């Protein structure tokens, strides 16, 4: 169809100027990796990007960072044309010059730094007109090449003079401004950012076709999580990403009024908005208007709970606005602002996660230009908990202490302080440990929800088991037809029952990472609040967030706790039944037919769990996990061992004879025991720095063996007296 | 609708609100629909105010205002009963009250057939599984799914040339087509967001689905369809038709089937309160529950209102030993209130089912309530065949393996652990299917592997037991 044009997408990349191109097309447009191409866009305008060459993208699909799609004035999912110019040639000292306020207090000499790094080494080709961006020292400067001594475009070459000027043009009007935050601002949320992008892709972009088409567009979308986690952030990517003006209502404004003149501000906010269509309202902080409730108190607060339900009903689809609202938990706001029509869709922005955490910190510092020793994957490593404001506040910490131990160290104070001498500026790692030394871990603790990190590389043995869940987990999700022949309904549920310490947590997250889905894990403790706290209501907040973690696992441990706490050897007079684990019935019966989630509980007492459990359309598939065997106790050993350092000296099987039987957990016991004391080695050394035999040999000492062959008996029996 | 009306300052809120009225009563016959009356209206305790109350008044005296020279009809809409002011109900107010109530399968069927008429579809979705796997979606879920999946096929294409124009092309959005992938991902979304309370409809399953118990499916016919159909026969001698039946027996032999079968043939709705649901209620301490359960099954009449596993408190007191009382607990007794205390015949029919008849309290048991004891004993090989046809009346099964000899074997089992061996198998071929080709039907070696884990879970001991319960009552 006249294969020119090509549509711009995402790229993963940090530097300016490169677009990623599917790699079966290589001879279709002729160029490979070493030649440079000349892209078309909007307002008669160009650039041009060298080249290179990725098997996961789309064949449509180029890839290119915001800078560059800035001037050729492309939003992702327009299309642009890609033509080659083998035919470039080089420039002399093309001229370039600051731009924008960015240009903030900057002075003296940046051309030997925000400059001439980044030309080096690259050969980075320039059109006159390009706003290409640099960083350092804390900020981001970009500066435009005004005039370029051949045309229209020029490598940059070592051996071109550099024209020192540093003067402030101010950025034209009509463009808008990079410092504004794009996608590429978001770290750790994305899987959900597919999911915004995808609700207001074709009502903003293709304003168009909603007036060209029966069908209704989403009216309203509620983002929820907990604070600082970006709900803000996303909603003004998505209008600056789109080109949608973005408006911007926070409660406590709108409750810093008084009544009447609140609601005139709250119904200006739409009838403003709906002018400038297509357009994004973002309401959030929509507790502070609407928690309409038994609560609220007054007639002028059910007022403004009121007037913004039909605010949301007064948009009839000629409205383009799409409303977003920031909420921290769904239960916090009026139910009728649900109703289908005023916030239908919802969608949780969530803690991020040690994956995610990386790419937050990776973005809060891209102008720092640290120190070579710090990572940022132990960084990211103990900085959970932290939501990501929680992070953008541990590294601007570690740059202001760093900045405490240097710089005015001499006072240099100035009038506007130098450029220079903040790019020397580094932040090491003992930065941020010292900014983790911190309270910063004040945000929310609430439960966690991610894709955990064990493989079953992890797990020594259980080799039947492990087949075993796959079918029970992976089949149904992958192949539903064939359940669909024989007119089956896929088992959701299974309880492993077991002796303690033998893997059952291990195999729930180990399959759980396998699918790739969510496992949220409840234990023994969180029951017994329920039991004692007589909030069993909790148990339902369990589940609706597994529904909206899907798909996922969600992992009940111990869940034999309220029946110990009840004794079960003589135990109280009643039955097996009890508050919390009715709910736990409750609810997954009465659960969505398959969203893909699937329900693992595991025991250590299956003898005094209630049978209730049992009976299918429940956990219904009872899988024993074992004592693990010297084959196992072998592969037990090396999976806690596949980490620290393990001189070859030590011999393993041997170890793993002499124990009949422990669980998994007393061989880590062994293994750790003797870590402990090598460190003990290595900390007093030297007044030799690794693991030896005979550390492994003093920890043997201690070897216990947690269960007793007693009730593997009593195990044995439950196996065989179930089937 | 209650939010604009509330979003005005006082007294220029109920000057629309009588004006709207008085607006309405020149263009008669005329229909005003309050919907959101719960905004206005929850005169209660919980509204502080007097402008609030205010408009719970004058309301109420709107509703008077009518003369019947008014030939306007006030509807309102509300979601669930107790939210209004209950002056609201008064004769000559709100007098006739009617309920939505969640569609059903049979009924989402409709939905959905209503909100795709201007699509023109792909062949292989058939509506049918669409409209079963969207159990818990109100028609608004529905009408949500189909503009999903609108959606989704509009992204896959079009687009995909950027063909935007001014007006876009007419024949352009004919040719397109939503296949059934692109509805099972619409399904996958969040849209179960809507309420999921206890449902209320008529059940699928008719006698062709139970195995045996022929003598069980004539006497309850008798129970239930007699009285509703030949009343003045029952008047002729002077006899109350008993409205209660309590079912028991060991677990799975379908107790639960007969009465979903039950409801089926009467084509009368079904609602079901289940073991846990009366377990919440006990450790809730919240029995008065059970006065929305039963006129609920009052709204929905005619209707079959099953309590299964209705020794479930009794269980959670031990009753072995048990606790220190006696029988009776708060939500049994609520259950007797509500059910001695009901209205005359509604064409409500209440079943109870217990696999412990043994510590059921006998009041339950007194005339003017589960008043016919009705055994469900083990099936037989006569019983076991059918149960295991019915239960392979839809997978296919090759005529390799057979039946009779395989319900020979079995000296006892349950219904259920017969479903058991069946959906044992079919899974083993299931883990056959999917694995090739690297055929593709059931075969009877299947079925003895899946023998190999049959379990009867009824111990023989407890069947004389159950014996002994059957002769000792009569
Ligand atoms: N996922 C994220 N990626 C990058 N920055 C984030 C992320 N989440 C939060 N932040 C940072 O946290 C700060 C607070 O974000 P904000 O959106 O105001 O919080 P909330 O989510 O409560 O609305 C923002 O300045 C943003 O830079
Ligand atoms: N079979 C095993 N293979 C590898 N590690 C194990 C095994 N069993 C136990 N462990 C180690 O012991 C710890 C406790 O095991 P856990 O998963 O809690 O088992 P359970 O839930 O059965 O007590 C885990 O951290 C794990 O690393
Ligand atoms: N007599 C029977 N005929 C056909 N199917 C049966 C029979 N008994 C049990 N089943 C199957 O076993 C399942 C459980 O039976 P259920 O109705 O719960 O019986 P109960 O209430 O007595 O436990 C049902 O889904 C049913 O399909």
């Amino acid at each position: 169809n006249r294969p020119n044009r090509l549509i711009v997408d995402e790229a993963i990349n940090e530097d300016n100027s490169v677009v990623s191109l599917s790699q079966p097309k290589m001879d279709e447009l002729q160029l490979f990796r070493g030649d440079t191409v000349l892209l078309k866009g909007k307002k008669r305008r160009e650039a041009v990007c060298i080249v290179l060459s990725d098997d996961t993208c789309s064949d449509e699909k180029i890839r290119m960072n915001r800078v560059v799609r800035n001037n050729l004035r492309v939003r992702l999912g327009d299309v642009i044309s890609i033509q080659p110019c083998p035919d470039v040639k080089y420039g002399k000292r093309i001229h370039v010059l600051p731009i924008d306020d960015t240009v903030e207090g900057i002075t003296g000499n940046l051309f030997e730094v925000y400059l001439k790094p980044y030309f080096l080494e690259a050969y980075r080709p320039i059109r006159k007109g390009d706003i290409f961006l640099v960083r350092g020292g804390m900020r981001a400067v970009e500066f435009k090449v005004v005039e370029t001594d051949p045309s229209p475009y020029c490598i940059v070459a070592p051996d071109t003079v550099i024209h020192c000027e540093g003067e402030p043009i101010k950025r034209e009007d009509e463009e808008e401004s990079l410092n504004e935050v794009g996608y590429d601002d978001i770290g750790g949320c994305r899987k959900q950012l597919a999911q915004i992008k995808e609700m207001v892709e074709l009502p903003l972009r293709h304003p168009a076709l909603f007036k060209a088409i029966g069908v209704k567009p989403p009216r309203g979308i509620l983002l929820y999580g907990p604070p600082g986690t970006g709900k803000t952030l996303i909603a003004r990517a998505v209008a600056n990403e789109t080109g949608a003006f973005f408006f911007l209502i926070n409660g406590p404004e709108i409750m810093s009024k008084l009544a009447g003149e609140s609601e005139s501000n709250l119904r200006k906010a739409f009838e403003e908005a709906e002018k400038n269509a297509p357009a994004i309202i973002f309401i959030d902080e929509l507790d502070a208007i609407a928690p309409k409730r038994e609560k609220t108190h007054g007639e002028v607060e059910r007022r403004i709970v009121s007037q913004l339900l039909t605010l949301m009903d007064g948009l009839k689809q000629r409205a383009h606005v799409i409303v977003m609202a920031a909420t921290n938990r769904p239960n916090s706001i009026d139910p009728a602002l649900r109703r289908f029509g005023r916030f239908d869709r919802e969608v949780d922005i969530g803690i991020p996660d040690a994956t995610g955490r990386l790419e937050i910190l990776q973005i809060h510092t891209k102008n720092m230009k640290l120190a070579d020793d710090v990572d940022l994957e132990q960084v990211a490593n103990e900085t959970h908990g932290h939501v990501g404001a929680d992070l953008a506040a541990l590294c601007s910490e570690a740059a202001l202490q760093a900045i405490r131990k240097k710089m005015d160290l001499i006072d240099l104070e100035d009038e506007t302080i130098d450029a220079e001498v903040m790019n020397s500026l580094a932040v090491t790692m003992d930065d941020f440990r010292w900014a983790l030394s911190q309270s910063n871990p004040s945000a929310l603790r609430e439960t966690v929800v991610e894709v955990p990190q064990v493989t079953w590389e992890d797990i020594g043995g259980l080799e039947d088991v492990k087949r075993e869940l796959q079918e029970l987990v992976q089949y149904p999700v992958e192949h539903p037809d064939k359940f669909l022949k024989f007119g089956m309904t896929p088992s959701k549920g299974v309880l492993f029952y077991g002796p303690p310490g033998c893997g059952k947590t291990l195999l729930a997250k180990a399959i759980a990472n396998e699918c790739q889905a969510n496992f949220i894990s409840i234990k023994g403790p969180e029951l017994l609040t329920m039991w004692f706290g007589e909030s069993e209501a909790n148990v339902r907040e369990i589940f609706d967030k597994a529904r909206q973690a899907a798909p996922c696992v969600l992992f009940f441990d111990e869940l034999d706790s309220i029946a110990k706490a009840r004794g079960g050897n003589i135990g109280d007079g009643g039955g097996a039944a009890d508050r919390v684990i009715n709910q736990i019935l409750t609810e997954m019966d009465g659960m969505s037919t398959k969203k893909n989630v699937f329900i693992i509980g595991a025991t250590n007492r299956p003898d005094i769990i209630d049978p209730a459990i049992l009976r299918p359309g429940r956990l219904d598939q009872l899988i024993y996990i074992p004592l693990p065997d010297e084959k196992s106790r072998v592969a037990i050993l090396k999976a806690n061992l596949r980490k620290s350092p393990v001189a070859k000296d030590v011999d393993l099987e041997f170890l793993a004879k002499m124990t009949n039987g422990f669980s998994g957990a007393d061989l880590t016991e062994i293994c750790q025991r003797a870590c402990k004391l090598a460190i003990r080695e290595s900390i007093e050394s030297e007044i030799v720095p690794e693991i030896r035999r005979d550390h492994f040999e003093e920890a043997m000492r201690f070897a216990r063996r947690s269960v007793s062959d007693n009730d593997i008996r009593k195990y044995e029996m439950f196996a065989q007296t179930l089937q």
